[PDB]
């Protein structure tokens, strides 16, 4: 079997995408953001705060008769930005674009964030990690991919994000005309959960590359590009009039810049994000400074090679026995 969805960016900076997922019968559609930094399927639902909930659609399992409450079991995720959600567990019928997973644990919100209700375009996370980082106690629950894993035509899904346009999530299945040349395979650690590789280095535009190693994770849940300082400092440094603001919590830079393209390693290949993808608009509305794509992870604990890096590549995450990644330009 496979699955193909398209995924959307929720506003004109591409700050998340948002992917329409069908759950339970009859199916209930919430535009879901797909994670592969995480490993929870939560939604915001008919159990939510009220207070909590603004603008989201939500989950009724109530009105879903293939929906089983998962007897004592319980959510509660904590992410990197600060963001968190807990509730409780259902089993479900799961869709993505055509390919269904029945059992799947659909995690419902009772409590979310801040963060999470000011965001009306986003319903919930779909999680793509692997499943040793999923938070249902006491017993584990697996990811939609884990669970779709063996009707699958091949133990794939890919991402293939787009700049301020539609993408598409595949699952199973390889699409040979979405992407140039070939796709270059990297080696995977999974022992943090993530789809965690690293990278041969980079050049900043038109500039030297530099080869250097940087462990980092394919997370299409992270906005941004979070590297080392050295690297972000020698970026930022072509920027004429860039600098680390700390009331703004990162890098800024004159709007009236055109930026230089990012470039990252694949092995002996390269990946080319283009300038205009490192640009995030006014730090506020109105304002004549903007907020960088490309940002330090020195407080992280980790290099992210989030949406600014994944949409400039096709991106295979291979779930075979041993996982890789798979990275083209297109
Ligand atoms: N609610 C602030 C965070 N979100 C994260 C996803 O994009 C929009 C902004």
């Amino acid at each position: 079997s496979t699955g193909s969805a398209t995924t959307t960016p929720i506003d004109s900076l591409d700050d998340a995408y948002i992917t329409p997922v069908q759950i339970g019968t009859p199916a209930q559609t919430l535009n879901l953001d797909f994670d592969t930094g995480s490993s929870d399927l939560w939604v915001f639902s008919s159990e939510t705060t009220a207070s909590e909930v603004d603008g989201q659609t939500i989950y009724t399992p109530s009105k879903s008769t293939t929906a089983k409450l998962l007897s004592g079991a319980t959510w509660s995720i904590s992410y990197g930005d600060g963001s968190s959600s807990s509730g409780d567990v259902y089993t479900d019928t799961v869709s993505v674009g055509g390919l269904t997973v029945t059992g799947q644990a659909v995690e419902s919100a009772k409590k979310v964030s801040s963060s999470f209700t000011e965001d009306s375009t986003i319903d919930g996370l779909l999680g793509l990690a692997f499943s040793t980082l999923n938070t249902v106690s006491p017993t584990q629950q697996k990811t939609f991919f884990d669970n779709a894993k063996a009707s699958l035509d091949s133990p794939v899904f890919t991402a293939d994000l787009g700049y301020h346009a539609p993408g598409t999530y595949n699952f199973g299945f390889i699409d040979t005309t979405a992407y140039t040349g070939s796709i270059t395979y990297t080696a995977v650690s999974t022992k943090q959960g993530f789809w965690e590789w690293t990278s041969t280095g980079y050049a900043v535009g038109s500039g030297t590359f530099k080869s250097t190693s940087i462990d980092g994770i394919a997370d299409t849940g992270t906005t941004l590009l979070y590297l080392p300082a050295t690297v972000v400092s020698a970026y930022w440094a072509q920027v004429s009039g860039a600098k680390s603001s700390s009331s703004v919590g990162g890098y800024v830079f004159p709007c009236s810049a055109t930026l230089p393209s990012f470039t990252f390693g694949v092995g002996s290949a390269r990946i080319v994000i283009p300038g205009d993808y490192i640009d995030f608009g006014p730090i506020s509305t109105g304002s004549s400074s903007c907020f960088g794509g490309i940002q330090s992870s020195a407080g992280i604990g980790i290099n992210i090679f989030g949406d600014v890096a994944l949409k400039a590549a096709f991106v295979v995450f291979n779930g075979a026995t041993t996982p890789t990644l798979g990275f083209a330009s297109k």
